[PDB]
């Protein structure tokens, strides 16, 4: 990474791995900064070679000897000039001294999150509202598996007060990994979404290890309002408890959904206030109260935590609005599924202009589930459906939608939906790997 980082000392990186130095070489300068790119490692640096999947780092360490580097961390011993410490595992070492680093700052409060949807969102509010208060820690885009979450808790320093970590996995047994290295005051689970083996109910249950670890006398999140309340509340039974959601601890009324932002009345066991949230939609007013909730089990005042929702901000590609006067450009590029792609055509429904939602493909599903999704978006009052990929046939199928195979064949149409027509309303969404946000910039840029 490129954030400041508080050094490492051989002792300490030797006393978190229990590794031992090859031949005896032990570095007599600190170490900046501990990374497993060897196209970047250089002096200062310590390189830790991972192996995985037909991969081993280890085939790399004499390109970061040539760059300067002089320290490395690996599983055995290679012929080279550089300091190495032996450790059994690569894999584990990385995350003990993640766990080690988050141990000798004591003075942080933790929170750990998860959810099959919102984790994102809720962190980035959580963020605003802890960042407006002392130096804050949060998950930086998708470092939340077995490797990202320990490479995170590196970028610990004396100054953080707080930390806030995503936790992403879905498989039994990771979220009991990576929570035990994390050892929050605070944890909880969003939602439980769709079927992705096991079943939502292995979904349920590899989630609900993120109470395990709870610190004594912290508090567990849970959702008041899921298909899985009943078993989640089970699964917490050994913490104190606050929920969020209707019928919960932290919930929300009146809600009225605007073009850009979403008004409510917010109710909490610490008292009530009106929110002017600065998001889009029903469900980032869900994603509000889930942060509500982590919040006041940390102890910030609600008249703080409104201050800093009101001033939270989204991550990109998550209901991004960009004004390209006179034309609207809404980014919910990030990613998308059937359910998520129906709601993302409501929020362009509530804009001023000539509505075009252009969409790519839904992976992980697939003709019959676009045959539908063209369906039913053709019967909403959109003024254009442009469909990019290789299920746009399908939309097809049941004047409004247009389908394209590529990308290249959609830009000009667009750019002649400019010329056909007063002011445009684009909204952009497709799965991760269609990545429609090249389509955007590319019809943005002339
Ligand atoms: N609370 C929610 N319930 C349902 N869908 C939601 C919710 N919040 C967000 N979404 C949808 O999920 C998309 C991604 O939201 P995001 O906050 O990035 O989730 P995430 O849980 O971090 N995803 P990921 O890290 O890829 O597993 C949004 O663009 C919405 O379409
Ligand atoms: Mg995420």
């Amino acid at each position: 990474s490129t954030v400041p980082l508080e050094p490492w000392t051989a002792q300490q990186l030797q006393q978190a791995t229990q590794g031992y130095w090859h031949k005896d070489q032990i570095p007599q300068t600190e170490i900046k900064r501990i990374l497993t790119d060897s196209r970047h490692a250089e002096s200062g640096d310590a390189f830790l070679a991972l192996k995985g999947e037909r991969f081993d780092a280890h085939n790399f360490v004499a390109q970061v000897v040539a760059n300067g580097c002089q320290v490395a961390i690996v599983e055995r011993p290679i012929d080279a000039e550089i300091a190495q410490l032996v450790v059994a595992d690569t894999r584990l070492a990385l995350g003990q001294l993640g766990a080690y680093r988050r141990e000798q700052n004591a003075q942080l409060k933790v929170i750990a999150l998860t959810g099959s949807s919102g984790k994102t969102t809720t962190k980035e509010m959580l963020g605003s509202i802890l960042s407006r208060l002392a130096p804050t820690l949060i998950t930086r885009g998708n470092l939340n598996n077995d490797l990202g979450v320990p490479m995170m808790l590196l970028e610990l320093r004396k100054e953080h007060q707080y930390a806030v970590m995503e936790l992403g996995a879905n498989h039994q047994g990771e979220i009991d990994y990576t929570s035990k290295i994390v050892q929050p005051h605070v944890a909880g689970i969003l939602n439980i979404g769709t079927a992705h083996f096991g079943g939502r109910d292995g979904i349920c249950r590899a989630k609900s290890e993120i109470y395990r670890h709870i610190l004594p006398q912290g508090v567990a999140i849970v959702p008041q309002q899921d298909d899985f309340t009943a078993e989640i509340r089970e699964a917490a039974k050994s913490h104190q408890i606050m929920s969020f959601g209707a019928g919960g601890d932290v919930f929300a009324t009146e809600i009225e959904l605007l073009p850009q932002s979403a008004n409510f009345q917010l109710h909490t066991p610490q008292g009530s206030s009106f929110v002017r949230l600065p998001f889009a939609g029903e469900h980032n007013v869900q994603n509000a109260t889930a942060a509500v909730a982590f919040a006041l089990a940390l102890g910030v005042s609600l008249e703080d935590i409104v201050k800093g929702l009101e001033q939270a901000q989204g991550a990109k590609g998550r209901l991004n609005f960009i004004q390209k006067t006179p034309h609207l450009f809404i980014d919910d590029t990030y990613n998308a599924n059937p359910t998520s792609m129906r709601a993302a055509a409501q929020v362009l429904l509530q804009q001023n202009g000539i509505k075009v939602m252009v969409m790519g493909d839904i992976g992980e599903l697939s003709w019959q589930e676009h045959h539908d999704l063209g369906r039913d978006l053709a019967e909403l009052p959109l003024d254009h459906i442009v469909a990019v990929g290789q299920f746009a046939s399908a939309a097809l199928e049941g004047t409004k939608l247009k389908a394209f195979q590529t990308q290249a064949e959609a830009l000009p149409f667009l750019i002649n939906l400019i010329q056909t027509h007063q002011s445009m309303s684009f909204l952009f969404k497709g799965s991760r790997f269609t990545h429609m946000e090249t389509l955007m910039a590319d019809l943005m840029e002339k």
